[PDB]
Formats: C-alpha cells, structure tokens, sequence
C-alpha cells in the first residue's frame, strides 16, 4: 500500500502545512495547495494544505504539533493521506474558546485572535478539532463546534463567524496541550539525539525487542550545569514516546523523618513498575548518594544501600528505565557505575553561540517584537549564560516593557482587554536594560564550541596551512590508506616561533575547517594547578576532551613553567614535575584510535623539556616565521575589514614601509587608528554642541560631522607612535635553533643507486 | 614518568604493591625504563626532590633485597646515562652485571631494516644492502 506514510517532526510552524517529498507527488499526482484528507487512529480525521519540501524522505512525511494532537497519534506512527478535491468553500463557522486557555482576558476575541489568523488563510478545517492562535502574552485554543457544509469547509471572506457563549470545558482523551515536547529545546541537538536512538525503540515497541533478546539500557546519568534543563528533556521524552513520568524528588526523600525514606522509595519502584513502560526520574542524585567520605551519619548509609539493591532487583519490569540528574560526574558515589546500574553517560553542555539564538527564539514567542529587535546581537553579546538565564531576561523585558505603560486600567477587576496588551512592542531598550541589570550563572567554565574564524582571517603562511591540513584532514577522511600503508597517524604538533604572529588563528582556523570542537587551556591555568594540587586538573581536562571527540586540545604557552622556574624561585619543581608527569601519562595513556589532537606552542624551544620531544608525543615541529612585505598587506587588509574603509591611502606602501613587523604590531596601528577617529568625531560633536548652546538654534539642521571613514591624517597620527615589538637577537636566536635542528638534517642528493 | 610522579608522597605503596604484583604472578621479568631519570631530575635548579629521590630509591633497594631465590622474578634496569646513578645500586645481589648495547653495524642495519620492511604493501621494492 503506496499511500501511508509514518509522521515525523516538522519545521514549519503553521497550523495546515505539511512537507511531502516531490516523489510522493509525482507517484500521487499531488499539486501545490490542494485540499488532502489525513485519517488516523481512533477515528480521527482532519484537513490540511499539502507543501513542497526536499528535507523529508520519501516514505517519510513531516507535520506540526497541533494537527498530530488533532490525529491523536504520536510520532512514528503511520497515518493515511490522499487528494480531497471535493471541498467547497463554507459559509458559517461556529467556534468557543477552552476553559483554561483564557482565564482573565474579558474582551473581543473575534477582533484580537480570529480576524488575523484567519485572514487570507484559506485554512480548511473540520467539526471537532482544535487549533492553538498565538496573541498577547499567552496562547488561545479554539474547538469548532460547527461549520456549513459539514464536516469540511474553507475559510472564505463572506463567512459567518461567531464568537460568543460559554467557553467548553476541556476533554478527556485531547492530550492537553502547553505540555513541553520537542520544539521547547534548543542548542541541544546532538545529546537530544544520542537520547532519542537509545530510548524510543525499548519505549514504543516493548515487546519485539525483549522476544529478538538484547539488553536493553537501564539506567542514563544526565550531568551538567544547573539550569541547562535536563528535567524538561526527561519530561519532553516522556511525554513524547508515550510514559508515566514519575518524578521523585531528592530532598524530598531526606526530608522524612528517617524510617519512611526507604519505605517512600520502595513504594515509588513498586508503583511505577506496574503502570507499563515507566520513566522514573531521580532529581539531585548528589543529595542522596554523595561521595563516600562526605557522609558521616547512618541514615545515609542506608538510604544508600537501598537505592543501590533496588536497582539491583530491577530485572527487566515493564521496560522502566531510571535517569538520574547530577551536577558533576564525580560527586555521587563510585559504586553507582558498576554494569547494570548507571552506565551510560550523557552530558548537556552549556549552550554557545546559535543555541543561544535558539533559546531566545522560543522563549520570545507570545511577545510582539518590534521590527527593530535584533535578537541575534543579544545572542552574541551574551555569554556565560544558560537557560534559566535567557527565560528570566526576557521575562524581565517583559515587565520593564510593561511598567513604563501603567496607565491601562489599574483598577477593572475584570482583567485588561486584549486590545491594548497587543500594542506593546518590546524594543531593544528594554532588552539591554533587562540585560545590564543580570548576574550571570555559568562564567568559569571550561568552553566546548566550534570557533567561528575562517581561513580568510590569515592570509600569510602558505606552506603551514598544507603541513596542517596533512596533518589533520586526512586520518579521518581516509583511514583505510593509513591502516593498510602500516603508518601510526602523528598524535602531536609543536609551533614555535617569535612571540605574537598567529598560532592561536591557525589553531582556532584548522579547528573551524576540520569541524570539530575547541579546548583552549592558558599559561595562568598551568601555574594555577602549579602552586596547588596538579592532578585533579588534568585529568578532568583529559576527560572532557577525550569525551567530546573530535576536538584539538590547545596547550598555550608551554614555557610558562620553565621560564617561572628557571629565576630565583626554586621550589615549585616537583609540581613542574607532577604537571609534566601528567601531561606526559595522559597523552601515552590515550588511544590512536580516538580522534584527539594535542597542539603546544612556544615563544622560547630550547629551554622546554627534550623529553616531550620523543616518537608517541609531540613530534612534529613547524617554524612560524615573521611575516614580510607581501603577506603584511594581506595581514592589513584581514584587519581593516571593520566597518569603515580606508580609500585613500595605498595599503601596500605601508606593507613595504613596515617591513620587520609582527601582527600584533599592525592590529595596534590600525586600533589607534579608529581611536583618533573616535577622538576626532567626539571633539567635532561637542563643538557643535557648544556652538548650539552659544545661541539656541543655530543650526535647524545637522551635517555629516567627520564622516564614519578613516582618512589619511589619523593613519599619520597614529602611525607616528608605531613600535618594533621584537629585537632581532631573538630572531636570530629562533633561526639559530632552525638551522642546528636541520644540521642534522644534511646530505648531498642521489643517483638511483642499483636500480 | 610514573615513577618520578611517585616521589612526592606515595614513595611506600606504590612501591609496595607493584613489588607484590611482580611476586605473585612469577615468572616474570619486572622492567624498570629510564632508571637515571632520577637524578637527572633531582639536578637542576631546585634540590628539592633529592629527599624524594633517596627515598624511592631506597623503597626499590629494600623491596629488591627481601627477594627470595624461590620466586623466578628478574630484574631487569635499562638507563642511557650511567655515569649518574646511584653506586649503591651496582653491589652483589642487587644489579651487578653490566651490558653495554652499541649502534647497530653493517648486517644489524640490515636486519632492522628487514624487520621494519613486513607492512602490507611493500610490493615487490628493491634492495636494501646499500641502505
Ligand atoms: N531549550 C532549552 N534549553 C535549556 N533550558 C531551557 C530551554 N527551554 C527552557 N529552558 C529553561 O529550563 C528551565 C527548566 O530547567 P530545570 O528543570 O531547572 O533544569 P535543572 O533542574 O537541571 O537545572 C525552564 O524554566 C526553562 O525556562
Ligand atoms: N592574519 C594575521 N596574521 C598574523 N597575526 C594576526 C593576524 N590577524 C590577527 N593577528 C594578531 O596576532 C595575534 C596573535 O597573538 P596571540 O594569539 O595573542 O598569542 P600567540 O603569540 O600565542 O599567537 C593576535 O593578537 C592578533 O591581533
């Protein structure tokens, strides 16, 4: 049977779209537009407006939210669709509000919500659905209770709409709506996914697995900041695939007075057991099971060992499945991860860059923005910051919005009429006010992202970026090559050279091209774990790289402890020999296999520690020269990008006449460049000003006060206070190094000796 | 490297339990690398873990003569810098004999590059002696 097809997730939000693949179209003979008729289970039927779209499959057909609660199936089930050319355009539509979609509004609703939606829609609908429209602050559901002709009708403009009566109460078996499902997370892609592969076969189908025989999982840790919501993917899971989400609490538990916590858990196993493919759901797992040496009474003791022979006893059930939420993955106590208990770890990271985006766009969805918001500035501007975070921003935007306006009624018992609470655009004002007044949470925490700077960035160091893309792109692209020529793939890349110039762009640029995550670790960190402890750090380091593979684990300023240690201070080498051991145990201790670069970089190589240099470490060196006259102009033009331009002056004299210069060197010319630009505007403005308070309307009209473009005079000015970074003793102290490392490297060609 | 992380603290347990590992499971041949690292560590510009170094070297000492001639366990010690280590160690009992492994010659060179030379595609290739 070519006609059903099994439901999926969608993209567009509307009411009455769905995406079918050109195929089905082309097999169906299925136009743009056309009215379609979708029967499902329980005898459910709706209408709905077919749409190209080249994302979904073939055998795969993507639908929204509301028309899936309207079929009352569930995703991944099968449902039927055909051509309905029969529909003829209505002529009465009788429709009322739910009960608790609209407590305190007390106004028009034809005016507020149905005049907009349904104009120049053409939305076909059906007697006995349901359809949600966005408004004010919140979201109204409607249930057409009639139409003419029954039951299929199209929205025609001499229609005859009525608004009024007794809102109806709500149903039974309408699977209630406001419930979270997959489109309140975002920038949670990936983990979402690793979520969704393990959970959804032993949670839809029960039965055909458990007869095949597999062990299915028992136990997810979920660990990660607080405030990244890891209970709303449980709770958008469960309510998803199908479940009975039963929370339990972790104070909860500890509050009782002793005796009863166990007797509290035994009965929330028991109960759950029973009510078919369950999802218990332990919240601050570290509030009950914390390291060993931490707990000091008896009680903990207990309730510790009755939840580890619980879930002992929990020999396949029903299909319950346990997930655990904790913090970090080394507070709660080791015996929690022996097989059969939690195994399987799952973290949730904090969101960077889009997922932010993301965040915003869903959390702004009620409110009417006005055309100006930029909402992707917001996002970028801000870091350090969760969900949590980004939910109470814009919430308070929202009353800061609000109370500049309290002259609406302030004194109606019957709450404020749609009508006004529409015409409240919340500008970017109130976002950077809501914005500047918040602490964030996050702040120290290590960062996992992909950066965004291209190979457009540098423009010098030609040959570097081909000994890079050797040395990276390939293993993972083609292994086959590399495992049957008998090579181990190289493991380590050393840079070197004068202090400055671009390792950290060529880093962060063969991280972005090679698409994987980014780690970077500071001298100032390495002295940190070097006055104090030194293990703690680098393992956990270790860890988190090795677990977000692939990534390219960066190591700046290698020196720092050589150069630290090599003064008058002479006690601190035994941490400088604990933070080496380190370094040296965890990079022998990782596997070939696992995609995990290291990259070091040096201002000074001699004085560093010859061991590192060894076969199964870093081995490779690159020399990072200093850039001259044709790569300087390109080095100019990567900066000057900015906003303003410079057309006037010749890039390239400046690149011949700097000849001896490191980057850091031009982007501080170019810095002083706008900053006497900036001195030189503000000035002018405040002449002017003052010229106007002279006498009052003195100019009805402005000008362009120095126009937003760098002349030639500040390029002088800030040129005149231009720095040679470097001395060439240390120039010829790196090419001294350069050449006795390739003195060994020396001989005199061939002649195809016994060919 | 783990055995110059073992100075600071944990000179006595570690020392312990791998001296038991080594016993309990005989034969074997225990393989101590890069034995002078202590003392090339131990000279520099700190002097700190010179009471670290005497202290692990002291630990092996003591472990390497409660053995028993009962037990098939054999040591075995492999440094590159021998003009440094510590005299104590060279007595009768502990390590005594001496071997000194020099570059490889001639037919050695061609051995190694035999050796090295299995892969998968080697092809047919061509003569190595000229190497
Ligand atoms: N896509 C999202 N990603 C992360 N957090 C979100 C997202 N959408 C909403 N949130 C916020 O997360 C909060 C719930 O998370 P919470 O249960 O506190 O997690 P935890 O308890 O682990 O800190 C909600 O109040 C909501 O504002
Ligand atoms: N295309 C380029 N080539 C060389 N240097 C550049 C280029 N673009 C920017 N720079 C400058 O080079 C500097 C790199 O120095 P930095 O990353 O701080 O330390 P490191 O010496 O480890 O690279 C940056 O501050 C940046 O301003």
């Amino acid at each position: 049977r070519p006609n059903r097809l099994i439901v999926d997730e969608a993209i567009n939000e509307d009411n009455s779209v769905v995406s079918l693949s050109q195929p089905k179209m082309d097999e169906l003979q299925l136009f743009r537009g056309d009215t379609v008729l979708l029967k499902g289970k329980k005898r459910r039927e709706a209408v709905c407006i077919v749409l190209s779209d080249d994302t979904c499959s073939d055998e795969k057909i993507r639908m929204n939210r509301v028309v899936r609660n309207n079929l009352r199936v569930r995703l991944g089930d099968v449902i039927s669709i055909q051509p309905c050319p029969d529909v003829k355009y209505g002529k009465r539509i009788h429709v009322l509000p739910i009960d608790d979609t609209v407590e305190g509004i007390t106004g028009n609703l034809f005016e507020v919500y149905l005049k907009p939606y349904f104009l120049e829609a053409y939305r076909p609908i059906r007697k006995g659905d349901i359809f949600l429209v966005r408004g004010g602050m919140r979201a109204v559901e409607f249930k057409v209770v009639e139409t003419d002709p029954s039951p299929y009708c199209i929205v025609a403009p001499d229609t005859v709409i009525h608004c009024e009566g007794e809102p109806i109460k709500r149903e039974d078996e309408e699977e209630s709506l406001n419930e979270v499902g997959y489109d309140d997370i975002g920038g949670c892609r990936k983990q979402l996914a690793q979520i969704k592969e393990m959970v959804e076969l032993p949670l839809r189908h029960p039965a055909l697995f458990k007869a095949i025989g597999v062990k299915p999982p028992r136990g997810i840790l979920l660990y990660g900041p607080p405030g990244t919501g890891k209970t709303l993917i449980a709770r958008a899971v469960a309510n998803e695939t199908g479940a009975f989400f039963f929370l339990i609490n972790g104070p909860e538990i500890m509050s009782k007075l002793a005796g009863e916590s166990e007797s509290n858990l035994r009965k929330a196993f028991e109960e759950a057991e029973k009510n078919a493919p369950a999802i218990i759901f332990i919240d601050e797992l570290d509030a009950i099971a914390p390291k060993r040496e931490k707990t000091h009474g008896e009680v903990e003791r207990r309730i510790v060992s009755q939840l580890l022979t619980l879930m002992d006893g929990l020999k396949q059930r029903a299909h319950v499945i346990v997930m655990a939420a904790t913090n970090r993955p080394n507070s709660i106590d080791p015996a929690l991860r022996r097989f059969g208990r939690f195994d399987r770890e799952v973290d949730i990271g904090i969101p960077d860059a889009t997922g932010r985006l993301e965040i915003l766009q869903i959390h702004t969805k009620n409110m009417k923005l006005a055309d100006d918001v930029d909402l992707e500035q917001v996002a970028n501007e801000t870091h350090g910051h969760v969900g949590a975070d980004l939910a109470a921003l814009c919430s308070e935007a929202a009353l800061q919005a609000i109370r500049k306006k309290m002259d609406l009624i302030d004194l109606e018992d019957e709450t404020i009429d749609a009508e006004v609470m529409n015409s409240l655009a919340v500008t970017m004002d109130d976002f950077r006010w809501a914005l500047s007044q918040s602490n964030p949470s996050a702040l120290r925490e290590t960062v996992v992202e992909v950066p965004q700077v291209t190979w457009e960035d540098i423009g010098g160091l030609e040959d570097v970026k081909r000994e890079l893309q050797e040395l990276v792109q390939y293993p993972v692209e083609h292994p086959d090559k590399f495992l049957k020529f008998g090579m181990t793939p190289s493991k380590g890349v050393l840079f070197y050279g004068p202090p400055g110039c671009g390792k950290t762009l060529l880093a962060k640029a063969i991280a972005n091209e090679c698409q994987a995550n980014f780690i970077s670790i500071k001298g100032p960190e390495l002295l940190t774990m070097w006055f104090g402890e030194s293990e703690a750090n680098v393992r956990e380091i270790f860890d988190k790289a090795r677990q977000a593979a692939p990534c390219v684990l960066f190591f700046d300023e290698l020196d720092s402890i050589a150069k630290a240690r090599g003064g008058n201070i002479g006690d601190g080498g035994g941490a400088a020999d604990r933070v080496i051991n380190q370094i040296l145990t965890e990079m022998d201790g990782m596997s070939t296999k696992k995609n995990v670069f290291i990259i070091g970089a040096t201002n000074r190589p001699d004085i560093i520690d010859p061991a590192i240099l060894r076969p199964g470490r870093l081995d490779q060196l690159i020399y990072i020269p200093l850039p001259d006259e044709k790569s300087r102009v390109a080095i100019l033009k990567a900066n000057l990008r900015k906003s303003p331009v410079a057309k006037d002056v010749d890039l390239e004299f400046l690149a011949k006449m700097t000849n001896g210069f490191s980057g850091a060197d031009l982007t501080e010319i170019c810095q002083r460049a706008c900053k006497l630009a900036i001195r030189e505007s503000i000035e002018s403005e405040i002449r002017r000003e003052r010229e106007r308070q002279t006498n009052p309307s003195a100019m009805e009209v402005e000008e362009d006060d120095p126009v937003p473009e760098i002349r030639r005079d500040h390029f002088e000015e800030a040129m005149r206070f231009a720095r040679r970074s470097v001395s060439d003793n240390d120039i010829r102290k790196y090419e001294m190094f350069a050449q006795t490392l390739q003195q060994s490297r020396g001989f005199g060609s061939f002649r195809f000796p016994s060919g």
